[PDB]
């Protein structure tokens, strides 16, 4: 028999092998066994169930796996395998609408999508905070941190570049491609998902928003935008090609352990989120760049991620672009 | 200003990144100086117009351009800087209907897609040949050759023992995932566009057809299926996960040049095409596989590529499976 559940493996295969995302939970879960043992958390976009059985395994008395998409079949079997059928209760559909027996002393949820709030579950978790969490409970991780920098993403300028190398390689002149090449690459207004790093960082990363996930306020935020300005100055010279955009998170200490998504940090299945120019500008030593960034829902859907950049380099004019996820 | 050339873009990029392509018609239409200084040549698909400068640099008097996509812009602007639109022009739309002062004494093409005829350029060739070859006319290249051999692709073969493996890292068993990975990995009838080594090869493989592409008949060969049987022995012990599908074409000497995507040659673009079976099937040393390979146009589009496969591993019994791309 045929099945179309390929690109639904493989999401998952993707995050289980991200040792950095599923090691950082593992342990971070772990740090928490004073606050976990004998109590009762809920995991919101359970997924396979690796998380909530991380939970049992910190001694966790009962643990709510709940799971919308159909890999919560799977969910279960698993739950089984590893004989917490009677502790690990596999929930199927959203969160903001099944019904648990109790509250719960704890959520966790690995609920951060690309660019941290593209695809995210932040809502999901938010929603179950609100109606589930006991008063004084907590939430693993517990706070999320975002950063910009300018990039010099040397891939795209390799790429750029290409044409006028054609020449020095086969005896025919290319390099009118260039121009094109330029608008196609970076004439557009799309997020783009890809992994740098520090090779690729043009000056300091800074903090641009700090979310305390517990904190009042942050479901409106989210609503009216997440962001903030910036300041820094460059490295040196190099063509600049644009911006990235990450986060980290933190889990409590029971020294908090971080993870972190950076382009100086070991890779992850997120990478990093980048806002590229129409064209690159040269940029020197100490030139300064100024602006602000702002993380957005769309119009006809608050998952989708837009990004509102607006920027200032050197002594050019302020500019704005406006980008979102495909 | 914004543009969606992005995907434009990169395929040429792609294709011209290739060295092995790409060096391979060049040494391959000098080979052909002796035919070609002097002489008018058709370029059926020129693309970016690489190939018909190529032609021009090995002594064409004129070259014919013919480009039915966007990128036709491009090649005249490339063929003007290279100081060639006397002698190289460049005619946007379908070789099907463009019209010429002038039969040609050769047509070069860059026309093989993925699996050799997925959306290939080999029926205009054909019609272009009929048309607007003179007699005694060449084509480059001249001809192709198919080939198919059993595989164990180690990549896909590490990716359904990662769920079995889940345990001995993170101490949580996944195994059963395992059942679910096959059925969505190798539980569909696509075509997959793969690159694989001689490390998944698992018999001596098996040319299944020739193609000579000047031949009477193969307009009408293309039609009705191009294929044959095969029959082969297993090197070893390994999981059968089914077979791959390549190519080769080959210049006239003027010692001909062969292109090869083999996965026992340098890598191309063009990877090799994938057929896996619905699961693996184990083998040893010496087990003998037969089948039938047969390369057919899809119902509602000639240019999506079908195979429908017939196979029969040791004593098990003859199997069918019908692929398609995308
Ligand atoms: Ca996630
Ligand atoms: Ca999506
Ligand atoms: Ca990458
Ligand atoms: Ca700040
Ligand atoms: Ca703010
Ligand atoms: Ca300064
Ligand atoms: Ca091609
Ligand atoms: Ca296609
Ligand atoms: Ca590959
Ligand atoms: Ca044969
Ligand atoms: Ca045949
Ligand atoms: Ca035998």
């Amino acid at each position: 028999l045929y099945y179309e559940c390929y690109s639904d493996v493989s999401v998952h295969e993707e995050m289980i092998a991200d040792q950095v995302r599923t090691e950082a939970y593992r342990l971070g879960i772990l740090k928490n066994w004073a606050a976990l043992r004998g109590k009762t958390v809920l995991d919101v976009g359970a997924g396979t169930g690796i998380l909530s059985i991380f939970c049992a395994q910190a001694g966790a008395r009962r643990v709510y796996a709940v799971e919308a998409s159909a890999i919560w079949q799977q969910a279960r079997e698993v739950v089984r395998l590893n004989g917490l059928e009677d502790r690990v209760h596999v929930l199927p559909g959203p969160v903001e609408t099944v019904e648990l027996p109790e509250r719960v002393d704890a959520i966790v949820s690995e609920w951060m999508g690309y660019g941290l709030l593209h695809e995210s579950m932040l809502s999901s978790v938010l929603h179950a905070r609100t109606k589930w969490l006991k008063e004084g409970g907590l939430l693993l991780p517990a706070s999320a941190e975002l950063f910009v920098a300018p990039i010099s993403d040397q891939m795209l300028e390799w790429r750029l570049g290409f044409w006028s190398q054609v020449k020095q390689h086969y005896g025919v002149d290319m390099s009118c491609m260039e121009s094109f090449a330029t608008r196609c690459l970076m004439g557009h207004s799309e997020i783009v998902v890809q992994d740098l790093s520090g090779e690729d960082v043009l000056a300091r990363p800074q903090r641009f928003a700090q979310l305390e996930l517990a904190r009042a306020g942050l479901e409106q935020e989210l609503e009216a935008g997440v962001g903030g300005r910036f300041r820094c100055s460059c490295y040196g010279s190099a063509p600049l090609h644009g911006f990235a955009v990450w986060f980290q998170v933190t889990f409590p200490g029971g020294k908090p352990l971080v993870l972190s998504t950076s382009p100086l940090h070991p890779a992850t299945h997120w990478k990093q989120a980048l806002l590229y120019l129409n064209e690159p500008v040269p940029v020197e030593q100490d030139t300064d760049i100024s602006g602000e960034i702002t993380l957005l829902p769309s119009p006809d859907n608050p998952r989708r991620l837009r990004i509102l950049l607006r920027y200032k380099v050197g002594d050019h004019e302020e500019k704005t672009k406006d980008f979102a996820m495909e």
